[PDB]
């Protein structure tokens, strides 16, 4: 009847994203304000790192889902405590917010690769739809997978530090 709460966490650790246009998003907390912008960088800076969680998916045999020995993972990004990344689907955004600890499915993103070291973040409830930075802040671009391959707004990078 569910196959989508009752999972496990694989592995956890700090990670900031970077547009592929050597910059880094800066993510701003006021006192109850979410400003956000890309800043360009120039040196070996610790800028903002974002807490990445994977999560693996879980589907039935013998019955619906017909895997192909391959299935999707997921991906949380948590730059503060409580506050998760979820893909407003009202004004095409992602805004930080605070929700239970069963997280929904537009808080699990189905993490794609693109190039050697680059990666694209997905929305599990809403196929077709990737984050990545619009004008010059997060938010959901809506990219194909094929009708549009040349879209560097939406690759993202991650550093180990």
């Amino acid at each position: 009847g569910s196959s989508i709460t009752g999972i496990s966490p694989i592995t956890e650790y700090l990670a900031s994203l970077s547009t592929y246009n050597d910059q880094s998003i800066t993510f701003a907390l006021e006192d109850e304000s979410y400003e956000i912008y890309v800043e360009d960088l120039k040196k070996d800076e610790k800028k903002d790192k974002v807490l990445l969680s994977y999560y693996e998916s879980q589907h039935p045999s013998n019955e619906s889902g017909d895997g192909v020995d391959g299935k999707m993972l997921m991906v949380t990004l948590s730059p503060t405590k409580d506050f998760w990344l979820h893909a407003n689907n009202k004004e095409h955004s992602v805004e930080l917010h605070k929700c239970e600890k069963p997280l929904p499915d537009q808080a699990f993103f189905v993490l794609h690769n693109m190039h050697s070291n680059c990666v694209s973040f997905e929305c599990k409830t809403d196929p077709g739809v990737f984050i990545g930075v619009k004008d010059n802040h997060l938010a959901l671009i809506k990219v194909d997978s094929s009708e549009n391959l040349c879209t560097e707004n939406i690759l993202f990078k991650l550093s180990e530090t």
